[PDB]
């Protein structure tokens, strides 16, 4: 029925690749899984997803052991691959792509999921190039029945993860996607990641927490997106800011054209 054309990636349990239809030539990406727990959750919430910012998911098969995944072809690509090396992309795309990641990530936060691994390679582009948030294999429920749940997993891909996962048992699921959408906008403003991780061994994380704003990554970025990301990347995860703050942010309100 399908056929392996070419490698999209590769997570931590199975590989996405592109599926070109045997008889309609339709390609797709699928996620092929070997082997329980986990892919009965991520599963469940892929069928709970709907909103313009989120992959589309069509549905699963089962053959024995082996478990298929059918996904939204995004023919855009990735946002990683939009990133060039060491300069970014132009503020006004890099402040589009930034709206729509908000808007995607506040609906997931509306259904009580977390993604807990936002980086560029998951966030794909359509034709229109509209952002959508891929790869749930690593998201959890946060909040059901209005009532919040703590994280305590160690998760996600070290220069994207706060430091409060590194530092505390448990921890709100919330600031910890909002400090991995801030790394986003860096890469896509800067073409470089700024730290290995966020911690106090890693001397560009603490270059950071020093306001040392006249090295690289920061001498890149424009005051105005700069003083949003010294609101988002906050050690205190207490003290960060939150998705309707950021909404009021200036740069974030900014008019930018071309
Ligand atoms: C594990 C990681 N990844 C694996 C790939 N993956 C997906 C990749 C997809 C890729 C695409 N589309 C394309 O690649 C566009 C460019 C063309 C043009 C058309 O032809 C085909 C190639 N569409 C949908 C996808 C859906 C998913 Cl879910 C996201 C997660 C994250 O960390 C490291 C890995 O990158």
């Amino acid at each position: 029925d399908w056929d392996l054309v070419q490698t999209l990636g590769e997570g931590a349990y199975g590989e996405v690749q592109l599926a070109v239809n045997r008889v309609t030539e339709e390609a797709v990406a699928v996620k092929i899984v070997d082997m329980p727990e986990n892919i009965k959750k991520e599963i469940c919430i892929l069928k709970m997803l709907n909103h313009e910012n989120v992959i589309k998911f069509y549905g699963h098969r089962r053959e024995g052991n082996i478990q298929y995944l059918f996904m939204e072809l995004a023919s855009g690509g990735s946002l990683f691959d939009r990133i060039e090396p060491d300069i970014g992309m132009p503020e006004p795309d890099a402040q589009r792509f930034f709206h729509q990641l908000m808007a995607g990530v506040v609906y997931l936060h509306g259904i009580g999921i977390t993604h807990r691994d936002i980086k560029p390679h998951n966030l794909l582009l359509d034709e229109r190039d509209n952002l959508k948030i891929a790869d749930y294999s690593l998201a959890t429920v946060f909040r059901y029945n209005n009532r919040e749940r703590l994280l305590n997993k160690m998760c996600g891909t070290l220069p994207y993860v706060a430091p409060e996962l590194l530092k505390r048992r448990e921890f709100h699921a919330e600031p910890v996607d909002v400090w991995s959408c801030g790394i986003v906008l860096t890469a896509m403003l800067a073409g470089e990641l700024p730290w290995d991780q966020p911690s106090d061994s890693c001397q560009e994380y603490s270059d950071w927490k020093e306001k040392k704003t006249y090295l690289n990554p920061w001498k890149k970025i424009d005051s105005a997106p700069l003083a949003l990301l010294h609101k988002i990347l906050v050690e205190n995860p207490s003290a960060r800011i939150t998705i309707p703050d950021i909404k009021k942010d200036r740069w974030y309100n900014k008019p930018l054209k071309k």
